């Protein structure tokens, strides 16, 4: 793929591990909030550089209130670093449509339009996510999406409106916009890209992106014009969206804005019918 404060007193972990890789890992507990308890996931250090990562990162999600965007509760030092986030009981999309092959294509519409939505309030927040892929959209339920993993993400300086990686840490490139590999620039657009091909293996029922092929590859691939191929089921005017996610000149290619309302209107015209 890749080329505030609390009480740990009032919080229980279990042997349930909810992804995990190069940091640590995450897992499954609850904490006691003001009279019941949340079910939560928790991201932890496995021990210099991660414990300020995470703190980047939620200070990210401290500042970020949106139903289709995924809630910090707070963190907390114990035997390790912990970040506590409320949990989405069915978990990543693309695992989801992996072992659920018949959810309906009105289904897989509604879960995207809300991604959409999630990304509308990013871009207006002034927030790049830049980690926009199947395997971050969770499941709350069957029907209900939210916006997870804010490890790459950042604040917007008010002057300009692309942050610029310095040094390429492992990056997922197979959903980066080409501005990113090529000027290591980062906007709302690329996030843009990466819903193009985020909607792509949503309809594809969580197929990996460009499959067979590296970044070398890829990269020629997206330079020579050519874009992935239309998935079985999916409707026509959807993979033109896709398609216009993957413009390939940033200043052409849609915004957020115009994204979640061309969904919106799909949605509802399935849904009517
Ligand atoms: C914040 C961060 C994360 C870790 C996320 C952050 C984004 O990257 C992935 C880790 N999660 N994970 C959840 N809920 C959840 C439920 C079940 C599973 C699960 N269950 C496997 C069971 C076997 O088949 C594959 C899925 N895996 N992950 C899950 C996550 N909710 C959250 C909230």
């Amino acid at each position: 793929v890749y080329e505030v404060y609390l009480d740990r007193k009032l919080l229980t972990l279990e042997d349930k591990e909810l992804g995990s890789g190069n940091f640590g890992t995450v897992k499954k507990g609850y904490y006691q909030m003001k009279k019941v308890v949340k079910t939560v996931a928790v991201k932890i250090l496995k021990n210099p550089a991660l414990k300020d990562e995470l703190l980047a990162e939620a200070n990210v999600m401290q500042q970020l209130d949106n139903p289709y965007i995924v809630r910090m509760i707070g963190i907390c030092e114990a035997e390790s670093w912990m970040l506590v986030m409320e949990m989405a009981e069915l978990g990543p999309l693309n695992k989801y449509l992996q072992q659920n092959r018949h959810v309906k294509d009105k289904n897989i519409i509604e879960l995207v339009h809300q991604v959409s939505m999630g990304m509308k309030y990013l871009e207006e927040s002034n927030f790049v996510h830049r980690d926009l892929a199947a395997r971050n959209v969770l499941l709350v339920t069957q029907h209900y999406a939210k916006i997870s993993d804010f490890g790459l993400s950042k604040a917007l300086r008010a002057d300009e409106n692309y942050y610029k990686a310095q040094t390429h840490g492992k990056w997922p490139v197979k959903w980066y916009a080409p501005e990113c590999i090529n000027y290591y620039k980062f906007s709302s657009k690329s996030d843009v890209w990466s819903f193009g091909v985020l909607m792509w293996e949503a309809f594809s029922y969580g197929q990996k992106p460009y499959r067979g092929m590296k970044g070398s590859e890829v990269t020629a691939m997206l330079e020579k014009g050519e874009r992935m191929g239309c998935p079985a089921g999916c409707p026509r005017e959807m993979y033109d969206l896709m398609n216009l996610c993957w413009t390939y000149d940033v200043e052409n290619r849609p915004g957020f804005a115009a994204v979640e309302l061309r969904l919106r209107n799909y949605y509802y015209d399935v849904v009517n019918h």
